């Protein structure tokens, strides 16, 4: 049962608010014992045959309890609130940091959607879980666990018969286990396809739209919630008829209590009303006991998103090393690649035996057909995935020998598909160089001739764009890509393809500038447009992860 | 208050389902009427003086009365998890399929990913809502309902003051209802910012990544999580200070009804257990009615996306009139501007005053600036939005008058972002023409150049790929765009940037294939690369949103 160890996990993640925490347990504590003596007090005061209730007697101590009870309460539904929401946020903060660290791979066959559907529906499971625990779990384990010893001290036979009814329903829950843990795998499986599937199309609307496919996209959705709750129901069956086992075991559990309270008939003790209270007792435990049942139900679907959330966690094998990484400082550039060879997981393509030099202050051109490794190439030189086999080799220096955070701080680089923030367009300028100065953001804009079309429209460089950037077309997007990585200013450079979407004359108005800016430093250009390799100084083309020629700019 | 609104909302979605929905407010109605029955026959079996319970006795009514509640319970708990889950399947396709029919701007300015978040937590809150109202509150509202004569009956002083714990109960839930709305406002606002801020930066990992920002990303986060938190936490202290108010009165009642039965002492009847029910009485109430309060806390922060998820269908003013429209059909193609402009929400730009025309069997090529109102008059052309001022003309038929399903049933288009779903090679050719054939499918791959490095990696055709299609490059997707148009075979061909990913090499060797199989129909291509457009019948550029020549392909 792996509820023990998502249990003992949540503990976990929860023991760091020492502080409160261990006040919420005294509280706890102290209002489980509340609750087991109140039906003493009622067994006592229930008499009503010659009690003489207004005059002091238990009604007195009914109130004092009372009054307890409703002060207890009051700070426990302050404390356990106040704390469930806070905590939840620094997990939340906590689990999106380990969430971005992760290496690009694990993102694009996994993430993008599923990710964040992960993470809101772990931290919110986690959080009902937590409240829902503290409340009433932390007030009935430890309220039970103190009250069996007092139903043993007075009439045995009916701790007895309490007992036999915690032994009954932990026995039912046992049994409903197995049936809903078989059944809950494939339930979960289902869900995970039907919400890919839904994720898929409505991130995809366009096309969908465009194509006359929306019934046969609703009906394959219809067919996959068929799918869903076709192996669903079994589960409700079995749960339903856990329900009504425990229900029967509360009734029996009533008669014999009531049956045993009458059998007492013949030792005429007080216990005349001592026997309601005991009847508490049973109602207490009951409605306790049921509220477990259902909790677990939940647990038991929360249980697999929750798994998903530590496998995440325990994922956490990136180190960087704490202090023996060597970060690497004062680039000058100069770029060797060793025997580099890559084979893609469960699939062929990939660069096999490159090797090749690059000198300071010259630039240098990967040309050749399309698809024949040069994105991998690129991502290989910014180590987003290790060589396999191979070296790359910086100044002097091994890349597998360097941290991340320096590394990738000397290399700016424009991707093929220029991402973008939906934040203004001085935001998405500004993640550059940090902090600059707002001068220095509208000469890069100016140079990327990014400043000419967005001095004169919406409300200035304070525009908004919307998702991806699909408020400023395709072009403009890759302008503002280009502004960013000159702002950055960083020794090596890079540029996949950073004319997609730009007519001749703005290609060579910003190929002049980028040339100007970057003579100083070397930089790499992605291109199968030979016009903005003029100036190149090392053209290479490669076919299918083989090099050809590896020439100065001018060969045959 | 919206809490009337939205119930009903949700009862009006929920009556669909007559003969299932009838059957479980009997039930309902039937458990409510037993579990105000038990106790009575409690306070008539707690007497234990000369009862001789073991002989017939109030007991074996015990018996039967807890065996017919065990199966009601037993039904509704299996009726009301039935029901749940398939309304809520069907909520959801429904709700899905008036998201997809949406038009493009909705989803740009708001979607994505927004939207997929609004339908799964307007889903699953609609689904415990209904799950929770079925099961206790359609017991507890008929319950109190139908106990407030009987209290009346005997004893009235009883149920006058019930009457006055439910009239308390309903001033303290209005009184705390103005502060939690006040306050749940801006907490859904800001609980809206983080969302967003969250999905804006995990969708865009590779940038942030490789800009070394993870840090100050995260601050921001945390920022946020600082600004939602701050204003929590007033809400919270009021739904404690209800809490702690309903309690007190729970003790205050709780004190009145054993003061009142001790006081009818002088009215020396049987009521000397039959006070113990009128006990049962009030604690059966109390705790149901503690758990509605609980259940309102719940709506009320259910409210702000339920509210949301009604905006939206309020919002289906699409119409595309049931048999008035005419679908337009014999397509042979004739496309002529008539004075189009279009002025974009709270912006500048667009086109202003075309007028051009277009005759069947020629080519059109736009041309020109970059950013000058390329994409959106192809989009123009589709009519994703109806030109504000203008005609579209479409071979004697004016567009406006004409169904949606017919219009882009006659025009295939590659659009500047080719859109992939994460589905097989093979079903991302196949939403082009439905199910026309393999060997079709095998052909269309095989004109754009598709086939050649597919035929011999990955499993064939049968070949995943990831998210936006992220494991093909880009170049490869924007050849699978290319086949899926060429597939389809519509009258009406657009190709917006059709060779942004190729070299010179394929460029040619699909653009030849592209003339070949559209040299019988007509077909817009925009492109900066003048080599596609050597074969163009109508050469035209446009700048800022106004034409320059328009002429035929060799002009000065
Ligand atoms: N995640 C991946 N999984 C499998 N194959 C991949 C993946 N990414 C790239 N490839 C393969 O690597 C080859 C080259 O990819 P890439 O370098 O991105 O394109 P290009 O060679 O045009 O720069 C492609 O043919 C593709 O099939
Ligand atoms: N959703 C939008 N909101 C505001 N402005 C837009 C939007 N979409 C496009 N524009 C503006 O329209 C102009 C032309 O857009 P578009 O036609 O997509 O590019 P192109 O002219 O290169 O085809 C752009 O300069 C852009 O500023
Ligand atoms: O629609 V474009 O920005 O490729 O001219
Ligand atoms: O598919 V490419 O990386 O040659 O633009």
């Amino acid at each position: 049962m792996s509820l023990l160890k998502i249990y003992w996990r949540a503990m976990q993640y929860l023991a760091v608010e020492r502080t409160a925490t261990i006040t919420m347990c005294v509280a706890s504590v102290l209002v489980a014992l509340v609750t087991l003596a109140e039906p003493v007090l009622f067994g006592r005061v229930i008499q009503s045959i010659s009690d003489k209730g207004d005059i002091f007697s238990p009604l007195l101590m009914w109130a004092a309890l009372g009054g307890f009870n409703i002060m207890a309460a009051v700070f426990v539904a302050r404390g356990a609130d106040r704390l469930a929401h806070r905590r939840r946020l620094g997990v939340m903060i906590d689990s999106y940091e380990r969430l971005i660290t992760m290496p690009l791979a694990w993102h694009q066959k996994r993430g993008t959607s599923n990710a964040l559907h992960t993470l809101i529906r772990a931290t919110d499971s986690l959080f009902t879980l937590w409240l829902e625990f503290m409340r009433q779990h932390l007030t009935t384990v430890v309220a039970l666990a103190t009250l069996i010893p007092v139903a043993m001290t007075m009439d045995m036979r009916m701790s007895l018969v309490l007992i036999v009814l915690g032994v009954i329903y932990v026995m039912i829950g046992q049994l409903v286990m197995r049936k809903t843990k078989d059944g809950q795998a494939a339930v979960e499986k289902h869900h995970h396809k039907l919400f890919e599937h839904v994720s898929d199309t409505i991130s995809n609307v366009s096309v969908v739209q465009s194509y006359n496919r929306i019934a046969s996209e609703t009906q394959a959705l219809r067919d996959y919630a068929k799918n869903l709750e076709n192996a669903q129901f079994p589960v409700l069956n079995w749960w339903a008829l856990a329900s009504g086992l425990n229900r029967m075991a509360s009734t029996f559990s009533m008669v014999v209590v009531l049956v045993l309270g009458a059998y007492f008939v013949t030792k005429g003790q007080m216990r005349v009303g001592d026997v309601i209270a005991f009847i508490g007792f049973a109602q207490l435990m009951i409605g306790r006991l049921d509220q477990i049942s259902a909790f677990i139900n939940q647990t038991v679907t929360a249980r697999a998103k929750l798994e998903e959330f530590f496998q995440m966690e325990d994922a956490t094998a990136d180190r960087q090393e704490p202090e023996n990484v060597a970060d690497l400082n004062d680039v000058k550039g100069d770029i060797v690649f060793d025997n580099v060879t890559y084979e893609f997981p469960n699939s062929g393509q990939g660069v096999y035996d490159v090797s090749f030099e690059v000198k300071p202050g010259q630039t240098v051109a990967i040309v050749g057909p399309t698809g024949a490794g040069k994105t991998t190439l690129i991502n290989l030189l910014q180590r987003v995935f290790d060589p396999a086999a191979g070296r790359i080799m910086i100044d002097g220096t091994d890349t597998r020998t360097v941290s991340r955070r320096s590394l990738r701080h000397a290399i700016a680089t424009v991707f093929q598909d220029a991402g973008l923030f939906n934040r203004s367009v001085e935001d998405n300028i500004r993640v550059g160089r940090a902090n600059a100065t707002h001068e220095e953001v509208h000469a890069a804009a100016k140079a990327a001739a990014a400043h000419d079309f967005i001095l004169a429209k919406s409300e200035g460089y304070d525009t908004f764009v919307g998702e991806r950037g699909s408020q400023l077309s395709g072009g403009e997007r890759q302008r503002l890509a280009i502004a960013r990585a000159i702002l950055k200013d960083s020794p090596i450079l890079v540029l996949d393809e950073a004319t997609s979407a730009l007519d001749v004359e703005t290609e060579e108005k910003v190929t002049q500038a980028v040339d100007e800016l970057s003579h100083n430093r070397t930089t790499f250009i992605i291109a199968h447009r030979l016009s903005t390799v003029r100036s190149a100084d090392l053209v290479l083309f490669m076919d299918k992860g083989h090099l050809v020629e590896s020439g100065s700019f001018n060969e045959l």
